[PDB]
């Protein structure tokens, strides 16, 4: 009965993923050990290292990128981020708060304003880039929003971030998997994704850097991923990322499809009701998310809801604020986020609950 | 092939196992408001109390906050990093998650150990009086990775409480082999990781008095209590509590068979000339053998053993620290155990052992 429709929360375990790590889970796993295990392990890491790659578009032996593996996506954004605090830092008015906290603890962050409908505003992007001093900089982006699903365009920010010689990072969380990235293509020197949220498991992440770029560590001891972060690799995590990663890619033309017809399903039917605005509507978007604004309504309340029809989904808010939606109608809204193996029955699950939530 | 070499990493319990398992289909988020949110964040509050107990405490005492890690490095690096703005007083032989803090701490300095590896409390206390800052950390390896050897947590507390110094032990080593109270010993802080204890990678913890507050060094979300963002993981967790809890009750049982395997295979090694047991001769956990064996390369016989299908390991910071030459630390063999090993693998470590250093028992 229960119908989970927050997939940009967390999503489960692939079955395939979840078959590949149980035939693991009786192993010894330390890549650092010499012996005929720890290389076993080691090959492992490696396998992942080069499917991470090539479902970004990128060749390993090629030693433009490194991949240095993380215990989420939390943790590759705070690492690059707190590489670049002796420069200037440029963030999205709507990143994950992983990279829009460090406002609060970064010397020289600036925030690029976005506009009504979430995209980044490329003129004032330029104008800070030209008023900074420092020849490091870093501007981050994220590609997909984990609110609103809205799409940046990457490629013609990095035009702009290579014009004035700035790093530049995306975090990709939420379009890995879903959307096609090349990362070389886009012009992109760092790059942050997780495992959990592509259906590999917790514990499993990274960060993509330029091999022209010497990543200093936040976490010393060992020695692991070259010294960029150290203590033993989550093998099983690593793994199951690997395989969750040249799933989603090699199949996402039809999970793309799948999800896509759902949401245009779940759109038209919302569409009926009035008071109903879909944010980032006129833009490109995920073709997963769904985030609603209800104006008059506590989505605090409205959630309690759904979760009493046994329907999970979520609300949000920092980035509608930030896209000029006020206070009351911020603290309305609920986000449907679909993943490819939900159904038309989810739909019309939500759809009946809504009717009795909302009473209309 | 047989797997001696348990302080490196050990298998996951089979019990452990069957349980992340039955998770493997959920949704699991604990910052979700809804039923599976509530779920998740449920599995990892009773993680946090079984942790608890396992450290002879109470979290409805108050006294103790416990922050997951991703792993012991990483808790270790939080402790060490929330002190560089003051003076850090650590062990010769700490693991190198607290030990390479000497490379980058201001003010950081390195407390002797005798020939037997136990740290000189003498020492200690002339440190800790030369020091001009009330901010101080002493951080004291309890049971030591490479050679077993236990140090005296709760008299080195004593002197960390004359100076007014905070005192944290990396446990790593020590938890689910030998019985732990946490706040009996006298420790503001501790690390413990999930993996060494069977509970599979990616659990840990760092545990800290209620009256310090750690600050980040990883911002985002806000979990766990805004000291450590990130979506927390939440089925290395559950196995981390569950490996903490099997570990706890069964933890008498488990002494006594390993300390067995242990006393079987050190007098098998004495029969050998020129095998020198490290810390022989002071206080030992029950499942470590460090040997050294003059004249020989450990780099060459670890090839041996490995042909012989045995997991072993070498040393080395911590035998220079002690002052064994260059020479004899580059011969050291590790040879460390779980309750599951059996009498048959100590059996075959030494048949091995015998080929591959050429010697009988004499
Ligand atoms: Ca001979």
């Amino acid at each position: 009965h229960m119908i989970y429709l927050d997939h940009n929360a967390t999503t489960f375990i692939d079955p395939r993923v979840k078959e590949f790590i149980i035939s693991l889970m009786d192993k010894e796993l330390n890549p650092s050990s010499a012996h005929s295990s720890g290389r076993f392990a080691k090959n492992l890491i490696e396998t992942v290292r080069a499917q991470i790659a090539t479902a970004l578009g990128i060749t390993l032996s090629s030693r433009e990128y490194d991949i240095t593996f993380t215990s989420s996506g939390t943790e590759g954004n705070n690492l690059i981020m707190k590489n670049f605090y002796d420069g200037d830092i440029f963030i999205s008015a709507i990143e994950h708060l992983s990279i829009y906290n460090h406002i609060n603890y970064a010397p020289n962050i600036k925030v690029i304003s976005v506009n009504t409908q979430g995209l980044v505003d490329l003129e004032h992007l330029e104008e800070l880039l030209a008023q900074s001093n420092t020849s490091k900089k870093l501007v981050s982006i994220i590609m997909a929003n984990n609110e609103s699903g809205v799409l940046q365009d990457i490629a013609e920010i990095g035009k702009i971030t290579k014009k004035y010689e700035a790093k530049f990072h995306s975090d990709l969380v939420q379009g890995f998997g879903r959307i096609p990235i090349n990362i070389k293509a886009l012009g992109l020197d760092f790059a942050t994704i997780s495992g959990h949220k592509i259906g590999g498991g917790q514990g499993g992440a990274a960060l993509i850097s330029s091999s022209n770029f010497q990543i200093t560590p936040m976490i010393i001891g060992g020695g692991q991923e070259k010294s960029v972060r150290s203590g033993t690799e989550n093998v099983l995590a690593i793994a199951g990322f690997g395989l969750a990663s040249a799933l989603r890619t090699d199949n996402i033309s039809e999970n793309y499809i799948k999800i896509k017809k759902l949401q245009e399903n779940l759109e038209k039917k919302l569409k009926k009701y009035p008071n109903v605005n879909i944010v980032s509507n006129n833009v490109a978007r995920l073709p997963n998310t769904t985030l609603i604004t209800i104006p008059n309504t506590d989505a605090q309340a409205k959630l309690i809801g759904f979760d009493l029809h046994n329907i999970c989904v979520s609300s949000g808010s920092h980035v509608l604020t930030n896209m000029g939606v006020g206070e009351e109608e911020a603290k309305s809204s609920i986000r449907i986020s679909l993943s490819h193996t939900n159904t038309v029955r989810d739909i019309e699950a939500f759809i009946e609950a809504f009717e009795e939530i909302y009473d209309v």
